[PDB]
């Protein structure tokens, strides 16, 4: 999903 996106932020 691109809530999943979200998390490639923080990595």
């Amino acid at each position: 999903q691109p809530s999943k996106d979200a998390f490639i932020g923080l990595m």
